[PDB]
C-alpha cells in the first residue's frame, strides 16, 4: 500500500502491462487527491504516487529520481501532478531527461503560476502573514492573535512558522498537532514554490487550465487572481499544449471537470501503448 513515500494506487502486474502514471502529492494533500482521476483513465493503468518530502523543489525532485528510475527504469515516464504535484512533476521531468531517460508525459493539472511577481521584502513577509491569519480564522472558526512582526522579519521561514505557532499558542488556542503539521507543511510548500526558478524543458507539456483559483488561494495571495492565458509556462516550455476544462482549481480534481483531463489524458496514453509495440 504504502512503501516509503510511494503509495500504490494501481499496482502494475509482475510483467507487461500499461505504462504507469506517475503522480505527485499537492500541498497539505495525499496522492489519493488522484482517485477520482484514475477512475477516467482506462482500465488497468498502473498508478503510483509521490508522497512529501523536505527540501527546495530541486531537492525533492532529487530524491524522487531514484525511485523512478527504480520503478519504470528507462521510460517511457507519464508524469502528473495537481497544483504543488504539477511543479514536482515536471521538475522530475527536467532531472529525468538530464539522466538521459524517456519521458513522453507531463500533464499539469492547473500549475497556474501567480499573475504577478512576489516581492521580498519585510512589507510582503508581514501582509502574507496578515493574509495567513485571515485565511486560519475562516478555515478554523478561531481568533489569530496579532503578531509582532519584528522579530519575524528577521527570520527564515522555518523560524517564521515556529514563531506563529508560539504566539497562536500562547494566545490560549491548543492546535492538535495533526492541524500543527499540516499548515506547517503546507507553508513550506508554498514557499519552496515560491523561491524555485522554473528552467525550460523541450519535451511535451500538456497544462490543463481551469478559469479561476478559488477564493481561499485568492484571499492567501491576491496575485493567484490573476491568470496569463499559458499559466506562466510559455516562457519556459517550446512544445506546450493547453487544455482549457474550466471552474476553479480546487474543483480540478473532482467530478465533473476531472472527466475531461481524463478524457485527454487518455487519449495520451492510448497514443504510447500504440508505439511500445
Ligand atoms: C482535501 C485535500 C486538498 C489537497 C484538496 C486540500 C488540502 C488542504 C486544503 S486547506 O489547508 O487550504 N483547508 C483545510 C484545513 C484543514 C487542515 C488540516 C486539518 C483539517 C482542516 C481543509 O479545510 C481542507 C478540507 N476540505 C475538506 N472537505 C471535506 C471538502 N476537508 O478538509 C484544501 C484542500
Ligand atoms: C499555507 C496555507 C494555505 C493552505 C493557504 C496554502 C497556501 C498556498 C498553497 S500552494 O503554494 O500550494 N498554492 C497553490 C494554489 C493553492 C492556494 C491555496 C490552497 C491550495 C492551493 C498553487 O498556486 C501552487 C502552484 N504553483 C504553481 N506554479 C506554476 C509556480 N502551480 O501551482 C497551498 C496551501
Amino acid at each position: 500500500q504504502i512503501d516509503g513515500f510511494v503509495r500504490t494506487l494501481r499496482a502494475r502486474p509482475e510483467a507487461g502491462g500499461k505504462v504507469p502514471v506517475f503522480v505527485f502529492h499537492p500541498a497539505g494533500g495525499s496522492t489519493v487527491v488522484y482517485e477520482p482521476l484514475l477512475g477516467r483513465l482506462p482500465a488497468d493503468t498502473p498508478m503510483y504516487g509521490f508522497e512529501r518530502v523536505e527540501g527546495s523543489i530541486e531537492e525533492r525532485a532529487q530524491q524522487y529520481v531514484p525511485k523512478l528510475i527504480e520503478m519504470q527504469g528507462d521510460g517511457p515516464y507519464v508524469l502528473v501532478g495537481w497544483s504543488l504535484g504539477g511543479v514536482l512533476a515536471y521538475a522530475c521531468a527536467i532531472g529525468l531527461r538530464r539522466l538521459g531517460k524517456d519521458v513522453r508525459f507531463v500533464g499539469l493539472i492547473d500549475a497556474v503560476r501567480a499573475g504577478e511577481e512576489i516581492p521580498q521584502t519585510k512589507e510582503e513577509i508581514r501582509k502574507r502573514w496578515d493574509r495567513y491569519a485571515a485565511f486560519a480564522e475562516k478555515t478554523f472558526n478561531v481568533t489569530i492573535p496579532a503578531i509582532p512582526y519584528e522579530q519575524l522579519e528577521e527570520l527564515d521561514d522555518e523560524g517564521q512558522v515556529r514563531f506563529v505557532l508560539d504566539a497562536v499558542s500562547q494566545s490560549g488556542v491548543q492546535i492538535p498537532a495533526g492541524i500543527i503539521e499540516h499548515q506547517r507543511t503546507s507553508y513550506l510548500d508554498n514557499r519552496a514554490i515560491d523561491t524555485a526558478q522554473i528552467q525550460p524543458y523541450d519535451g511535451h507539456v500538456t497544462l490543463y487550465m481551469a478559469d479561476r483559483y478559488h477564493d481561499d488561494a485568492i484571499m492567501f495571495e491576491p496575485r493567484y487572481a490573476v491568470r496569463q492565458p499559458d499559466g506562466g509556462w510559455g516562457e519556459y516550455v517550446s512544445d506546450l499544449e493547453v487544455v482549457p476544462i474550466g471552474g476553479e482549481h480546487i474543483q480540478a480534481i473532482d467530478e465533473p471537470i476531472i472527466a475531461k483531463v481524463g478524457e485527454h489524458m487518455s487519449r495520451a496514453l492510448g497514443q504510447i501503448e500504440a508505439d511500445r509495440t
